[PDB]
């Protein structure tokens, strides 16, 4: 382990003193092994079946239900008679349910990958290296390499671990660093040193990261390093450090089981002091027994009757309905919890190149020197029409086409945009559209050349495919292209060196186009070229210059400015280091400057009014953009996420003005910028970290390994459709057409969600409520249990479950832009809406008792005991306090149950109707304003009727009841529930709310 | 109310005013109902949970506790620190034990069924009583009937009150008396008056007894009591009027506690006055506060120490044990406390029929009279073997068998033993064993027949169960039978009217057989029948008969006489009254003798020796019969009773006799007495209140409620297994087999019980003794407490728990029956044997002291504090004395504690060793005489270990203790216990006891 590429390579090979040329003696692999370690990234997946199917058990929630499947299983085995084991079926129910659950949430374990699983498929299964115990190139494993060995590599091989490059034995080394970065764009590798002991892998030029790709030749180089100390280890170590915190419904959902549990204890310890006789009066008797599995019998239909159970099932189709549903909106979420965060967006962080824009780069200005003068110089603006890459438009002065070949400053620059780029072009065949092959930004330069067309070559008789790259080629031939001395972000600059092609031997006639940007270059040019003349330099022409870049840069029409010129008298051939990355800013020094040119990154269509929708939700969006501060801003104004004309100089800083900044001060630009240019790379973490500091749900875009970390700290990371596998992996969603638009377009449908949710989630803990009463007052009130476990399940399972559904289904409340986010903190039932419950619960919780006491007293035809004193007993040991009769039992009657059951069942119903909307009354919230809704409850009444008169069911849950004035006392019994609601429901104005 | 069975009909209703035709006025009823009551017996059992639990919160140990689970509870309460709340512990462990307590308390009262709870079993729901409000038959509650009002019962009826019988509608009426007495036998009722005022119920024969069962017919009559003043309801007052005192065990172990209470307060009052240092030193300072929570800390850690809790447990597991063991026995106790009142038995009173005898009656000697002369008469003396009821048998005259036939008085003699005969025969298949059917003095005299065969019918040509009544259809057939005069205890005869088989209407010809005790009978005989031929009777015929009922009646051979004689010429059939009993007598007069028969009611092999045990027991027998006082006396001699030649004069009394002593020559007479024939009703209870004034604890036996009084005032009531059921539940023990020999079985089987739990008693509290001194050092000699009220807890609960239990299946020691019974007065710790556990236990009480003062002192490795002066100080406030340190806290080490501990586990394990036996050395008394002693000690002593190493436990109690020549201390610190013991055990060789 030794993080250098500031070393060189002796240093390097002293460090661990090895040779080059022998390599590491196989004592020294052992040493260095034991040392260091495996290289390879600790594999873990410690997640068994067994362990699985437990941590499915850990809730509470499931938790009070199995005691509570405890009790039941044993109640059914204490029991006399031969009809003793049709008591097994409530039991084998719950634990059913019990079980189904911990079934699903297995089957997701299994396919539930994540990131750091990803990294791992990163790094190859064996490598090349040269120990000192042969000479031969012996191939071991990728697992088995330790820093010290030196290691070989070529074309196409990946990269085994972070290797310092020694040398580079084919002509020139290029790599893929894509799955870093993103960039496609293979780049040039070294083997001098880099000074700087902290630079950015981007500048490390002379090292080779694992996970990397040989893109072109073969060299070979010391290793520096390996397993979780290497470049890509780092960052699936940040990333196994992330504390990912659990959905703020997940927060509040949970805190539900918690106090519900707590309540329930409640609700048993009262019962007891409630009916404390046995403890007081009753004898010896024999009642101690029975006494007791009453109150038993009670606490699971207890448990089951708090416990919201389907609900989860609930929140689940729902979810899933609204995933597939972004899904048609090129927006791809792959947590279900999320679509909620979702909705809560405070803030988003996206990136310029590729979601703001379309990144379709594309030249629309140029200027070239007209004439200079004792102060006195002139230019020559320009302008080119064609969004696209193809060929399609025509160069023009004074918004008046003009021939390129008429000035010659324009030949010169058209030469350079196309002897100094190393793009292509094609025409697709499929789509039949121009199709870009290099970097946008050369392309363009192509596709400038391309129309410009300053020799008039005969195109209109070549196909589309054909003049692809016709001025092009043309000058191609003009100069035969000897070497390139890359870009490099260290010079800002590019050039390429070149001979005419009618040449012998002979000192004199060698050029050197350089492309670069204007900063830079232009401050390295001592000529100004006027067409085919070339005179000086001076303060005037310079600056008549360099100003517009600014106008072009910052002005309205924001472009991007690369500066052109060529060193006509560069240095003999045979005298260039073109191995010394340093010496080539030197190299390109003494130009002649030769032209500017504009380009343009059109902000994509659909951002333009999707930035403006967020300020109107109050959801604050930061670009992130490589930019230079200046042009950044203008952009920024562009879009809007500026004011055309206001104060930004606290409102964006660069990855470096960032740096320079205290904690202190870091912190707080963070809630306020909305602008960071040329952001360092530990940064969009640096600001997640912050904008976090501030509860804010943040949201982060980007893709590549090296921006892990911050897709995976931020509330909702996000990576485009065309992003890296781990980036992917490593997000909560997945933006199909890269478009950010679709961003604020999906969180919107999140709102929409959370919404409809937080309806059907009141709508059915509010049935518990009730229920929970019902099971307390036949507590107090000794009354024969008016419902059982088995019903009660049937009910929030089923009856409940449709309208629930349904109500997820309900209509897009609009003005839903137009509010600020979510605060996580709010609560799902507070206040008013409490009490409100409160008073629904209670009614039902007693109308339901009643709607059973009453079949029992008041009782048209039946058991009419009136007023008989059920609440001093059930005991009828005594069979005395009756004077004649025979029977007693009449009390277990199915009658009863069955008439509380349908109670629930027609109050739920319609209190599914009172939730279509909070406070509104159903006049102007009309039940048909959500079909779905008024449909499931006929099918969620058919099925009531369904378990009552089909032979089989009405077995196992209760009687059924006849039209003969049966249903008309559930109906009045029922009904004025709508009236209690919808008295309370908008009995809001009279407390200014809405 | 109005006891008359002497009133006559009219005089009844007129003492009442009604009319027999309509009855009692609606008017009457109130007035009556409100006079007399409603008739029913006073319901009551109220035992209240609540109450009941508190009923368990009475005794001082268990009082003490709780104060000393306050003091525990609120010093968890008053310490600084986060492991204040390990401090809970001790008193949640301690309250724990006293609810336990409770909860064992209240599951017996739950299931603790009462005498007086059955009688309520006996009284029906429902009666027919005719109101002169109406004409039919109303069926009110037998709840509201009302002295006076005509009621009505017939067959299956359960008589609902005292009712004197006005009209039997039926011919006969019959009644099922046996709740009151067993003899399942009907009886016949009579309207006719009796004159004496005061006659046992059994002379009562027109009246109908609540509780009975109209056998058969129907009749009507008129109430003349209910409630609590009928037969059945003055019993019940006369059960609900007995103390029962409390178990001398129970006493003994009350004032333990009452003792052990006291002396506690007297440790406490010295502690403090061993120390009033601060009361004469120490300044104002702020040791205050602490050397307060000590003085209480050791205060729980004085009870604790004190109550020997844990011992009831053992007591009980023993006594259940005992029990299931008798069960084997055909011994039955139902209350557990009793177990041990029994072996204590001094006195036993056992009923003759059916438990001292097999009541398995048989005729085996016979004589009819030969010929008469001038004063020179010859009889006819006989034999048959038969011991069963079967026909299997012959008779025979001198030893040589002889036909029956041949002989004229024999074929009579044999016609009334059939004709005056009420019973028949059965052959069982299951058992296939002839059974009897009626009455047992019958059967046999119908097996007589079935023997002596008079007519020689073939037999041998028809099956075991059909010639189960062959000789006897026979002489059916030749007397058609008209009538019967049941017998009465009045003229204690019996007799049968019927004629011959081929008549017509015609004056002559008409017979009576009557059969009765010789005594009236032959007083009433005219004439001796000699064959065919008759002729008067004088005084040589006659006595030669009576002496012989003597010989057979008095001598060895100890038989029942019952006298047969015919009347020849009976008065005219039209001219008997056949309803008043009273005319029977002279009905049967002017008889002809015609022979005699003796029985035998053989005495149960077993009570042969049994009785012998009690006399080497010293446990007197006192048996109670019907027999007369002559014959009773034999049976007595018979079955060793009595001496076969002593002088029995003044002890032995029969019913009679008994009464006519006044209540001064009464009382005494029953400490000497040892056979009461012909014993009065309450007599059982007279006999049992004197074998009381003399504190002998005594065991009484019989069954019926007219019985239940008797054995609920005895220490031991006993009740056969055929008995009724208020008399079981009226019952110390239920004989299974009735056999009086299970009672000395039993008898004997408490005796070890109680010597065994006498030992396991002492080696509890002896454990206790040495406890409290351990307590009261640490308390002078302010040394860190050595143990603490958890630990001690375990201690008497496990460590010490289970050598208790084994040390209750010490082997039986015999010479265990010739002793006397054990005194109640004995105490189970005094003389030497107090000074010896004094010294055990000041022993212990120290040995564990210095067990952790050494682990502090002349500690090998630890705290080395040698001669720290700890007596001094557990300040540290100064920390001064200590010139260099920076630790004093040491003192509260677990190491120290866990010696002690282990000191006391040690010396008790061994201590109970030195148990097997009061006063023999281990020499004698191996330790391998109890095996179940040696292996729980090794339970005790793993279990110790267990509480050691295994991780949880050794955190709540203390720390272990290393095989590091620790143990070694231990030993060489409590073996040496075994010899103090053994050497004051044997001491007692000079002091002469053994
Ligand atoms: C499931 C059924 C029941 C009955 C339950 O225990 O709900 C309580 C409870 C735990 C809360 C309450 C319920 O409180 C009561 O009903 C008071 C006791 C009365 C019952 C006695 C019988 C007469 C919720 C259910 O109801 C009403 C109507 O007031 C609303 C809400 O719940 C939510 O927002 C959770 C939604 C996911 C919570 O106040 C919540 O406490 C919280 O912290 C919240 C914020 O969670």
């Amino acid at each position: 382990m030794e993080a250098a590429h500031s070393k060189s390579t002796e240093e390097c090979l002293a460090y661990f003193g090895v040779s080059e040329t022998t390599g590491l003696t196989p004592d020294q692999v052992k040493r260095h092994l034991e040392k260091y370690g495996h290289n390879e990234l600790p594999a873990e997946e410690g997640k068994s079946l067994w362990e699985l199917v437990i941590e499915q058990f850990e809730d509470l929630l499931v938790r009070i239900l199995l005691l509570a499947a405890c009790i039941s299983f044993v109640l059914a085995w204490f029991e006399e008679g031969e009809e003793t084991i049709t008591a097994f079926v409530e039991p084998f129910v719950i634990l059913l349910i019990l079980i189904a659950n911990a079934i699903v949430g297995v089957w997701q374990e299994r396919n539930a990958e994540n990131a750091i699983e990803a990294l791992k498929e990163y790094e190859p299964e064996m490598g090349k290296v040269y120990r000192a115990d042969r000479k031969s190139v012996q191939r071991i494993k990728a697992r088995d390499i330790v820093p010290g060995d030196i290691v070989e590599v070529a074309v196409g091989d990946k990269v085994p671990a972070d290797i310092r490059i020694l040398s580079i034995k084919s002509t020139t080394l290029r790599v893929d660093q894509s799955i870093l970065t993103g960039e496609s764009v293979s780049v040039i590798k070294h083997t001098e040193p880099v000074p700087d002991p902290r630079a950015v892998n981007q500048d490390k030029k002379n090292m080779l990261f694992s996970g990397t790709n040989i893109a072109a030749g073969k060299a070979l180089g010391i290793v520096a390093t390996t397993g979780v100390s290497t470049e890509i280890g780092k960052i699936r170590d940040q990333m196994a450090a992330t504390e990912q915190d659990k959905t703020p419904l997940q927060q509040k959902l949970d805190e539900f089981g918690e106090q519900l549990s707590k309540v329930i204890s409640l609700i048993c310890v009262a019962v007891w002091l409630i009916n404390i006789g046995h403890f007081n009066d009753p004898v010896h008797g024999g009642s101690w027994i029975r006494g007791a599995i009453y109150y038993f019998k009670i606490a699971v239909a207890l448990a089951v009757a708090a416990i919201p159970e389907g609900l989860p099932a609930v929140i689940t189709t729902c979810l899933a309905l609204g995933t597939r549903r972004m899904a048609k909106k090129n927006a791809i979420v792959r947590s279900l919890p999320s679509v909620e965060t979702l909705g809560c967006t405070s803030v988003i962080c996206s990136d310029k190149t590729g979601t703001l824009t379309t990144n379709q780069m594309s030249v629309c200005k140029m200027f070239i020197i007209d004439k200079v003068d004792g102060d006195f110089c002139s230019l020559n603006e320009f302008s080119i029409t064609g969004s696209t890459y193809a060929p399609e438009g025509e160069v023009l002065k004074n918004d008046k086409p003009i021939r390129s070949g008429q000035f010659d400053g324009l030949v010169e620059l058209a030469t350079i945009c196309a002897l100094c780029n190393d793009s292509s072009l094609d025409f697709n065949e499929t789509k039949g559209v121009y199709e870009k092959v290099g970097e946008a930004t050369e392309t363009a330069l192509t596709t400038l050349v391309e129309k410009m067309n300053v020799f008039n070559t005969e195109v209109r008789n070549l196909s589309k495919v054909e003049r692809a790259n016709a001025c092009n080629s043309v000058i191609r031939q003009l100069m035969k292209k000897e070497f390139t001395l890359e870009f490099s972000r260290d010079r800002k600059s590019m050039s390429v060196y070149c001979s005419p092609a009618k040449s012998s031997r002979a000192a004199v006639g060698n050029k050197m186009f350089v492309k670069g940007a204007p900063e830079g270059v232009i401050d390295r040019c001592n000529y100004v070229r006027v067409g085919t003349t070339r005179v000086p330099m001076t303060g005037p022409v310079k600056e008549k210059i360099l100003s517009v870049i600014k106008e072009w840069g910052t002005g309205r029409d924001t472009l991007r400015c690369l500066a052109l010129a060529t060193r006509d008298t560069p240095p003999k051939r045979e005298e260039m280091v073109l191995d010394d990355s340093s010496r080539f800013m030197e190299y390109e020094t003494d130009l002649t400057f030769v032209g500017v040119v504009g380009m343009l990154d059109p902000p994509r269509k659909e951002v333009m009014g999707s930035i403006q929708l967020c300020r109107d939700a109050g959801i604050r969006v930061i670009m992130i953009t490589g930019d230079n501060k200046g042009t950044a801003i203008a952009i920024c104004r562009r879009i809007g996420i500026f004011g055309e004309n206001e104060e930004v100089a606290d409102r964006a800083y660069t990855g470096r003005e960032f740096d320079d900044l205290p904690l202190a001060e870091q912190r707080e630009a963070c809630r306020r910028a909305c602008c960071f240019a040329r952001v360092e790379p530990s940064h969009k973490s640096k600001i997640v970290e912050y904008l976090q500091s501030y509860d804010e749900i943040t949201a982060m875009t980007g893709d590549g390994v090296n921006d892990a970390p911050a897709l995976k700290k931020a509330e909702i990371g996000i990576a485009m459709g065309s992003g890296t596998a781990v980036a992917k992996t490593a997000s909560e969603m997945v933006l199909a057409d890269d478009n950010f638009s679709t961003i604020v377009a999906a969180v919107e449908e999140g709102r929409a969600i959370y919404n409809n949710m937080k309806q059907f989630i009141r709508y059915l803990i509010s049935s518990n409520v009730g229920e929970v009463v019902c099971i307390f007052l036949t507590a107090a009130l000794g009354l024969p249990e008016a419902l059982i476990p088995v019903q009660l399940l049937w009910v929030n399972l089923v009856t409940d479950g449709l309208p629930a559904t349904a109500l997820g289904f309900n209509p897009p409340d609009l003005d839903i832009m137009d509010r600020p986010p979510r605060s996580p903190k709010e609560p799902l039932i507070s206040g008013w809406l409490f009490f409100r419950y409160m008073a629904i619960g209670g009614y039902v919780g007693a109308a339901t008792v009643g709607a059973a006491a009453w079949w029992f007293m008041y009782a048209e035809d039946g058991p009419g005991v009136t007023y008989h004193q059920l609440t001093h007993f059930m005991q009828c040991t005594e069979d005395h306090p009756h004077f004649e009769g025979l029977d007693c039992e009449i009390f277990e009657a199915p009658e009863p149950m069955t008439m509380a059951l349908s109670v629930l069942v027609t109050i739920e119903m319609c209190n599914a109707l009172n939730s279509l909307s909070e406070n509104q009354s159903l006049m102007r919230m009309p039940p048909w304003v959500n079909i779905w809704l008024l449909g499931s409850i006929c099918l969620s009444m058919s099925l009531h009727f369904l378990i009552l008169y089909v032979d089989p069911l009405p077995m196992i849950f209760k009687l059924k009841a006849l039209d003969l004035t049966q249903w008309l006392m559930v109906l009045k019994i029922s009904l004025p529930v709508i009236g209690l609601d919808e008295i309370l429901k908008f009995i809001a104005r009279n407390y200014l709310e809405g």
